[PDB]
């Protein structure tokens, strides 16, 4: 049978999953548990399932030891958290790049079939979501697809048990050039997107604090 | 206790968590359940607690079909889908805006805390993120935390057994004029970011095709 939840039991979980500041360093996720949390990014959906991300999981202390000076959202939990990872999102993801081309054969186009793609997506990128009017544009849409995958490995590991915190806290800039000056990806290729933690919290879980539902919520009948 | 599930039973939760291109017009979401859903979006998590996000809920018929001329993402589902939810994303949400002093105050900060968090937002947005750049990169910073509260719907969806479908196939301008001509929100101050359907699927779950986890992910020891 199919895996399902309660309602008190999905909000349980959302409440449970929040943003992890002080862990405990005497605590390590298994890898077990961490491919789990890694499956959940890669099994994440993404517009015209195009999987534009990579994911760098940072446990070399000597790496976190250097981002910690232009890091300030995750400097504290850099010494402590089990796992770090660091999301990349792919550069120029162009309708007509080789990268795409890859895209549409993980579903298996034919000739004929590849070239309606192509249609369709030039039609998404130029024109319905305007992405070709600069570089930035085109890296933030495949950015976006990675704040999905980001979102599942913290609620996966929520499940799990594990705590976690997303991260946009750092010199991205600096990021970016440390991350490639260590080999870890083709800057050609990649940049980075965003970043998260994860282990086992220290303090107790904070309460939310949000917006009202229905300041949030329009309803159209 | 906490909500907790096996890797397996989380695995299973991804792999039934798929996009609904088919949806069975007779079977409907519960108010209760889809009130669920939409706080799984509202309890996301987003970059500084911005919460930059609205929830339309477009139940009118008459407004779906409307939006089928644009929407060729959606056609299928817009007349068999259960809800339509069109996530809308803050538009100039600069760091000394009346927008960020909101944020701050749901966080109860005095003016020596607010003053110390305006210097950390200043540095993540001018400098970090480099997101002053321009209106649109702005706009695409507050668009990726709704990507986010996206996620965790299709998520929470998923975990209460019912279907849904995340959307970008639509042209954005017509959209964004459409849903402001009807009223639904003052174009000033936010604009379309991403949609997604929800119901129950009239056909088979389809099988996950991915990279392998040995191409996304590269491990720093
Ligand atoms: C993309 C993103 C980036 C964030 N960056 C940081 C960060 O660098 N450091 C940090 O401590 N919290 C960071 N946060 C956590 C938010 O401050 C937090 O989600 C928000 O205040 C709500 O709290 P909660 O997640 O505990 O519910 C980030 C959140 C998101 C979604
Ligand atoms: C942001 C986003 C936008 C998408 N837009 C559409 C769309 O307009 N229409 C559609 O049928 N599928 C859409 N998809 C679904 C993707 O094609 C799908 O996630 C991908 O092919 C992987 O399949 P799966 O979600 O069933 O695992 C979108 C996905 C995402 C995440
Ligand atoms: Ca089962
Ligand atoms: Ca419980
Ligand atoms: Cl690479
Ligand atoms: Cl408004």
């Amino acid at each position: 049978a199919m895996t399902q939840l309660t309602r008190e039991q999905v909000l349980e979980l959302f409440h449970q999953r929040s943003s992890t500041r002080y862990y405990d360093p005497a605590k390590k996720i298994s890898d077990e548990d961490f491919e789990c949390i890694l499956e959940c990014g890669r099994l994440s959906p993404s517009s015209v399932g195009s999987e534009p991300w990579k994911f760098l999981v940072i446990q070399n202390k000597t790496l976190r030891e250097k981002m910690k000076s232009f890091s300030w959202g995750m400097m504290n939990q850099l010494d402590n958290c089990s796992h770090l990872v660091v999301i990349l999102a792919k550069k120029n993801a162009r309708y007509d790049s080789p990268f795409f081309e890859d895209v549409m054969v993980r579903k298996g186009l034919n000739a004929e079939q590849q070239q309606a793609a192509l249609a369709k997506y030039k039609a998404l990128q130029e024109e319905d979501m305007k992405l070709l009017e600069s570089d930035r544009t085109l890296f933030d849409w495949c950015s976006k697809q990675t704040y999905i995958a980001l979102a599942n490995m913290l609620t996966g590991a929520a499940a799990l048990g594990i705590d976690s915190c997303p991260i946009e806290g750092f010199h991205y800039d600096k990021m970016n050039e440390c991350l490639a000056e260590e080999g870890l990806f083709d800057p050609k290729e990649y940049a980075v997107s965003v970043a998260a933690t994860f282990g086992y919290r220290s303090r107790d879980i904070a309460k939310k604090s949000r917006k009202a539902l229905d300041e949030v919520v329009r309803w159209v009948e």
